[PDB]
């Protein structure tokens, strides 16, 4: 029974049993709001690992405190959250999962109480608060932040790192015009709007060989803004600079009233693909194994990224399997269960 | 919810209430083997058409006796066909579907008693038998068939009519280098295997201004055989010849083993979309309407043609607009039933 | 895995392929109004028999034009209904389906224009007309009627008849207390509220010697009203007067609406099987094959019928057999779509 | 729409939210082989707390190292299992469940080193051991080991606990004259035969005066063995004796080879929870939300008990709600995914 959904996949001495991704998703369950693991996340994140999906990637994780969503949100700030971490690494391993962290910095959409930071002064929407406007000393420190949560994360023993520049946050700010007014080398041209996020993949293969992802918001969805033609370069830069995998994404940096459907994302995961020759990740309304199929064979993308659908059934590859008419391995425990 | 998968569709005249097509299925039910209409089809075309389908293509219906695939197939050889052609019209109709017809000639690949007819001298496979070399009167002879059964339909009362140039048969067998070896006017170059489909084309405009539909294998799957790039300059002629969509196949030329999967043949009918710039229809493992409407959206064909699942549930529409979640109409007789 | 619900089941020489059964359903499409079988009944009930239903029950037939429920009623009043009847039967049976009608008379709930006849002069509601109570010359009439049904029925080659005594209609209404005041020898105790009945069963059997069933409603849902208890000793008098299986349905005798869940006329059917020692059929809200093989299995009913579902899809037992893991014979023209 | 399924239920002053359970099911997974709790039961029982299942039942949880049927078994002989037992009661019941466990002893069918126990000298079959027949100390020190648990149990924070008298384990060795060939006050009569489970209860009820389930197995499927008939009386004692709930499964007592279907042990609930009005526990081959909802409303059981179907999809009270049309409280982490 040959499907591609169930076949391995390698990036660089990694191998993923199959193609199948949990996608980052908050919990806003770290209690303490002190950024550390709490029981929520020790039984949430190896359920999924239990119902064989490849790869787990946790939730967006804060580089500084001030980068936080929520007093609620976990974090890699301190040596102290490495314990926390590793332990969790170890529970979703022994399934025969790889696990990967999102490196997060929230910047004018921070929801924390006190000062919050952005490429210029302007306020998400007239309902949100102004931000500080960077100087180079706070740029040269923000960088030096997402060098040491990557230092942290292989300490804990992460397969895989992505860094966050979608969705409206601190490093997708500095890349779109819509929030980039800057007069100095950051800002001004499509060259210097990208130096941000290239700086910052530099810093983190300092200090990491492994796998590297990079998460995109590829359109704007405003007629001033950012559309996946001008993604296509910047893809090409990556791929210059050691990224092996664009997570393609959209929307969130505007408010937009966009229409939705099955597979809506996957031409630009697709363009991406073929324009700047790199492997890319699927996400947004993939709920079904013959879905899923077709993406791959087709070539549109090489990982497909779930999240609301593995929120309502965690062991989703079981379905996906029947529904394609084909088998897969089961934990031993459930043999009696998961019938073919 | 509004759909694309059941909106309306126009071509010169003709309203199709939906984007749905019944793809044509031989049945092999003529069981007086004089390529009459008989009770089966009576009750197997009409069910479809209660079930909501906007279109409905019946089967490869051969245009000379000696053109059969087997002795049980439909015909339109003869002016004593179109009386049970023209009741079958009348039982489609009734439900709202429009309705089409496939004329077909099987070529090297006929299966009935004495002399079989090909562009060259080559039978399909070792087990085949040998086909005789048209000579020039046959090729005018065939071409006038082709006339006489557009003449026919049109005086039965069909909307639509497609001609069949896929799937390994005769105007196929012209196409394509693996088995026409020409050295006339009508092999030897990519203008002269064109040739013979180029006059069918002609003739058959001369008695009929309906909607017209052709159906081509995009691939030969072979070394040296055609790819989907030999048919976008194909599908440009045709347009200029006056064809209004392209019905896009593959394969069936070369015995040879290919893996299929879902929507395995929707990248070919997409690149003739777009770079030949004249709509098209999708087939192959499309079952659900969550498929169907991914197709539609991303702009990847017109029209969506279904057989297998048609033979499983002839009521498809249905079950595809509950899993949409939207509603159509439904017969007056099973409202009770058809519960969105 | 082999199933109860696709084993054969025989009654006084008819034998089903398999326990699956179409619920009688009227379709009101006789649109030239004088009861003649029209083009949609020669379509509509020859799908269910492709789709291998192994018993098709035919809508309620009025046995005379004053005991139509609408207009647009099928018919069996007249020696001329028996040509377009036998059309039917053969276009059922091609298919290697069994075929029953079932004989009515709709009473006080008819809507035809004039004079209506009941037991009592009761209407059925505040809206509507009040009947004519029946004379005793009425009574030997409509007895009458029905044995010149029945014998009709036979010349036209049906294999099964139903006897129509439920859901409020002619027969119901002698049954029930609430509708039936009578004080000569038709009503005022259990025996003289049965005696239409059974005089219309003994006149049935005088011409008819094939497998007979009778429908009731086995609750009225009125604390004044019949309940399961006193169908059990009606039931045991229908087993001796000849009577082969008991097809157990509920309500529609007082006009209000009640809540429904899945299975919840089952208690009813198995109430008459176990206690009347007679076969049973089931029926109300059956939709999926796990369900219909727990209510043969565990010896709640001999058969399993289906109303709205079979609207929805008509080859439900394909889908059946696939969710009970099981294979059934298809027909021959869709072998290679019907893969198990 | 209001169901059955999703409404609580109240035993003894404890509260369900709902009427679903997740059945008992050995793990095999105490690797440490002490009978100690270990991170695989920590996240396998919370991950259907978390599904919003309103009842979780441990696997049989062995009162001696001798009864178990592993050595990998979960057990609670020792005060040292008090420990992680406590911790994995609460992290059950942080989401809204309750919790029981199932106190067990294997017989002659445990599979340790050693010597094992059974009322008389005869092994399971030709290719087990033969046991220790036991003498009137052992069966005072092996009552006096269930009452211990019992009161461990208490110590941790159980809200329920269940006796295991089924599946040919040793009280249902006592219970069977296949078994008990005894000539003492233990064997040879009905009351000589309950008697083991009679002691065992009274000896329970000393320490708990919680909610207290009984399983048994209602038949041993052999002509000289039990049946229902011979459960019926055993049932109005242990109603007596202050028995709350009785969970009804049948066989492994003799290696019979029975044919299975859905619900196929539901009619031995509803005899005994008719005929000694005491509520019961449904379970055997149920799979779906239509199912689970026939069974409760048409008064067959109490609760339904599901094992197979909660290793396939731990989140199987969403999916049952759905298919029900009824919505029903989330996990607030996972409402963006849990839509209806
Ligand atoms: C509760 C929730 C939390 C999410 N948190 C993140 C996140 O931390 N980082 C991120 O890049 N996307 C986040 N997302 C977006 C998803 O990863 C995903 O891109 C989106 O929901 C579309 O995929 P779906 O249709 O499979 O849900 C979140 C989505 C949800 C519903
Ligand atoms: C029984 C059967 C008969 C078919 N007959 C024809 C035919 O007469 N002409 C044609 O062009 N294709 C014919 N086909 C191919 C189908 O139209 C369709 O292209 C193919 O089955 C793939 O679509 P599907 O996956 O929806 O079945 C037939 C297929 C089947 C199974
Ligand atoms: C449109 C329609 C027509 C029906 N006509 C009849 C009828 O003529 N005679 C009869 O006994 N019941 C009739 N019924 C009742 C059905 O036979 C069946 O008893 C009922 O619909 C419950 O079964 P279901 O849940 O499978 O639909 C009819 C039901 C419908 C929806
Ligand atoms: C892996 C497995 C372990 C089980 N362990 C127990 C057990 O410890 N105690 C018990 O009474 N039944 C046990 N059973 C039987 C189940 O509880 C249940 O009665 C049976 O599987 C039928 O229900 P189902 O069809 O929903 O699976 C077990 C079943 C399985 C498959």
């Amino acid at each position: 029974m040959e499907t591609m959904l169930f076949s391995p996949y390698t990036i660089r001495g990694v191998t993923l049993k199959n193609r199948i991704v949990m996608s980052p998703m908050c919990m806003f369950s770290c209690d303490t709001e002190d950024g550390k693991v709490r029981n929520w996340h020790k039984i949430h994140y190896p359920t999924r690992a239990v119902g064989q999906v490849g790869l787990i990637i946790l939730e967006a994780t804060a580089v500084t405190a001030q980068g936080r969503i929520s007093s609620r949100d976990l974090g890699i700030w301190s040596d102290e959250h490495v314990g926390g971490l590793r332990e969790l690494v170890s529970l979703v391993k022994e399934h025969g999962a790889k696990i990967g962290i999102q490196l997060g910095h929230a910047g004018r959409k921070s929801e924390v109480d006190g000062e919050i930071i952005a490429p210029s002064s302007i306020p998400q929407s007239e309902k949100t608060r102004t931000p500080k406007e960077m100087t180079k000393a706070d740029i040269e420190e923000t960088i030096q932040a997402f060098q040491n949560g990557a230092r942290r994360a292989k300490e804990a023993g992460f397969d895989i790192i992505e860094i966050h520049a979608a969705h409206g946050y601190l490093i997708n700010e500095f890349l779109s015009p819509l929030s980039n007014k800057r007069q100095d080398e950051y800002g001004g041209s499509p060259e210097n709007r990208y130096r941000f996020l290239g700086e910052v993949i530099d810093a983190v293969k300092e200090v990491w060989d492994g796998p590297l992802f990079v998460r995109i918001s590829a359109s704007d969805y405003h007629p001033e803004g950012l559309t996946v033609k001008d993604y296509v370069p910047y893809a090409k830069r990556m791929k210059k600079q050691g990224v092996d995998l664009i997570d393609v994404s959209s929307g969130q940096v505007f408010p937009a009233n966009i229409s939705v459907y099955p597979g809506y994302q996957v031409p630009f995961a697709e363009t991406i693909r073929r324009e700047a020759e790199i492997a890319t990740g699927a996400v947004g309304l993939i709920t079904s194994g013959w879905q899923a199929e077709e993406i791959l064979r087709n070539g549109r993308a090489d990982l497909v990224f779930l999240a609301r659908e593995l929120l309502r059934n965690p062991y989703w590859p079981y379905a996906a399997a029947k529904e394609l008419g084909t088998t897969i391995p089961a934990p031993v425990q459930y043999e009696r269960g998961w019938r073919f």
